[PDB]
C-alpha cells in the first residue's frame, strides 16, 4: 500500500551530473573568482581563508596527489581536529576520485589502528598532534607510504606539508584555473569512508551529489543567501561535520569552525560573526538548556539551531526558547545514509518530529516481530530507501546484509511513527 510509503517531493533543483568533486570543483572556481569570499574562519585564532585560498590550494593538491601517482585505486586518511586545513586534501582526493577516510582525532592508538586497518590508506594527513600516532600505526599497517602534516607551512619533524609536498610534485607552469577535475562513474568510486569496533561505511560520489541538492533545498536545506555564515562545533570526521560542510562549500558560505567547546567563545562567535545558523553535538543541546549565559549576547542574526540526529522534546524545547526560536532545525540520518534523510522542513518545524522524507527518498515503518509495513500513527521500525544509502561496509557483507535488506530497505534500529501532515517522530 503505496500510501503508506512516505516519499520526499522533487528536489527545488533537479540532481546536477558530475561526480561529486566535479560539482565542488564547479562551485569552488565560482566563489574563488570573487576575491574575500571567506570559506572557513578559525573562531580560536581568528584566521579567515578565503574561496580562491581553498581552491587553488584543494586544485594544487589534487594534480601534486595525481602526479605523486594515487588515483581511483588508493584511499588516503585525514586525521585531524576541526581546522583551516582540514578539508584542502578532502577536495584534492574528491577532485581525482581517491577515497578518503577521515580518522577520529581523539581515538587512542588502537581504535585508530582498527578504523585504518580497514581503510587501508596509501597517503595519510595529518595534523602536528596526532603525528606520533599515525607514526605507531604505520610501524603496524606498511600499506602507509607518506605521512603529510596539514597544519604546518614548512616541513615538520622531516615530514612534508601540504604546501612542500605540493611544491615538490606540480609540473612547471602549473594553472588552477587550467585544471579539470577527473571524470569517472559516480556510482562505483567511493567519496569517503566513515566510521561507525567500528565498520567502515563506503560512500560512492553519488550519495554527496543527492546531499548536494538537499544543501542548497530551500526546503530542505539553506537558501543560498550572500553572506550566510554558519557556526560549526561538531567534528568534521563524523558525518554531521562532513556532510553539512561540503554542502556550505557548494553554497558558497561561511563556516566558521571550533574545534573546542567553550560556552563564552560560542556565544561571542554567534553574535559577533552574526551566525544564522549554529550546529551542536546531541550533548551540547543538554548544556545549552542550562546555560543562563545566551541572554548577555546580540544574537538576532540567528535564525536557527539544527540537531544532527534526534533531540529529546524536553531538550529541544528549552533549547529553542532561551535562543528564542520558534523550534531545533533537526535531522535524522544514520552515518549509513549519508545524512540527514528526514529533516525538519524550513518553517515547517513540529513538537519533537523529527521532520519529513527529503527528495529522492523513502520511508516506512514496519511491524517489529513481522516486518509488515505500518500506517498513519503506528510505531514501528523506521526503514528508508534512497540514492544516499551506503554501498556497503568495507570487507564485512554481513554486517551490511543484516542492515539493508534485498529490497534496498535500510533497517534504522530506531522506532517510529509518521503522522497526517507526513511528519515523523523518533520515540
Amino acid at each position: 500500500d503505496a500510501k503508506n510509503i512516505k516519499k520526499g517531493p522533487a528536489p527545488f533543483y533537479p540532481l546536477e551530473d558530475g561526480t561529486a568533486g566535479e560539482q565542488l570543483h564547479k562551485a569552488m572556481k565560482r566563489y574563488a573568482l570573487v576575491p574575500g569570499t571567506i570559506a572557513f574562519t578559525d573562531a580560536h585564532i581568528e584566521v579567515n581563508i578565503t574561496y580562491a585560498e581553498y581552491f587553488e590550494m584543494s586544485v594544487r593538491l589534487a594534480e601534486a596527489m595525481k602526479r605523486y601517482g594515487l588515483n581511483t585505486n588508493h584511499r588516503i586518511v585525514v586525521c585531524s581536529e576541526n581546522s583551516l586545513q582540514f578539508f584542502m586534501p578532502v577536495l584534492g582526493a574528491l577532485f581525482i576520485g581517491v577515497a578518503v577516510a577521515p580518522a577520529n582525532d581523539i581515538y587512542n592508538e588502537r581504535e585508530l589502528l582498527n578504523s585504518m586497518n580497514i581503510s587501508q590508506p596509501t597517503v595519510v594527513f595529518v595534523s602536528k598532534k596526532g603525528l606520533q600516532k599515525i607514526l605507531n600505526v604505520q610501524k603496524k599497517l606498511p600499506i602507509i607510504q607518506k605521512i603529510i602534516i596539514m597544519d604546518s607551512k614548512t616541513d615538520y619533524q622531516g615530514f612534508q606539508s601540504m604546501y612542500t609536498f605540493v611544491t615538490s610534485h606540480l609540473p612547471p607552469g602549473f594553472n588552477e584555473y587550467d585544471f579539470v577535475p577527473e571524470s569517472f562513474d559516480r556510482d562505483k568510486t567511493i567519496a569517503l569512508i566513515m566510521n561507525s569496533l567500528p565498520k567502515g561505511v563506503a560512500l560512492p560520489h553519488r550519495t554527496a551529489c543527492v546531499r548536494f541538492s538537499h544543501a542548497r533545498d530551500p526546503i530542505f536545506g539553506n537558501q543560498i543567501i550572500p553572506d550566510t555564515a554558519i557556526l560549526s562545533v561538531v567534528p568534521f570526521h563524523h558525518g554531521f561535520g562532513m556532510f553539512t560542510t561540503l554542502g556550505y562549500l557548494i553554497c558558497g558560505f561561511r563556516v566558521v569552525l571550533m574545534y573546542r567547546f567553550e560556552e563564552e567563545l560560542f556565544l561571542r562567535s554567534l553574535q559577533d560573526y552574526k551566525i544564522q545558523s549554529a550546529l551542536l553535538v546531541p550533548t551540547l543541546f543538554s548544556f545549552f538548556a542550562k546555560s543562563t549565559l545566551i541572554d548577555k549576547y546580540d544574537l538576532s542574526n540567528l535564525h536557527e539551531i539544527a540537531s544532527g540526529g534526534p533531540l529529546s522534546k524536553e531538550v529541544g524545547e528549552a533549547v529553542a526558547k532561551r535562543f528564542h526560536l520558534p523550534g531545533i532545525r533537526q535531522g535524522y540520518g544514520l552515518t549509513e545514509t549519508t545524512s540527514a534523510i528526514l529533516i525538519t522542513p524550513e518553517g515547517d518545524d513540529k513538537p519533537g518530529a523529527v521532520g519529513k522524507v527529503v527528495p529522492f527518498f523513502e520511508a516506512k515503518v514496519v511491524d517489529l516481530d513481522t516486518g509488515k509495513t505500518l500506517g498513519v500513527n503506528q510505531r514501528g521500525e523506521l526503514c528508508v530507501r534512497g540514492p544516499m544509502i551506503m554501498s556497503g561496509y568495507v570487507n564485512n557483507p554481513e554486517a551490511t546484509n543484516a542492515l539493508i535488506d534485498k529490497d534496498g530497505w535500510l533497517h534504522s534500529g530506531d522506532i517510529a511513527y509518521w503522522d497526517e501532515d507526513e511528519h515523523f517522530f523518533i520515540v
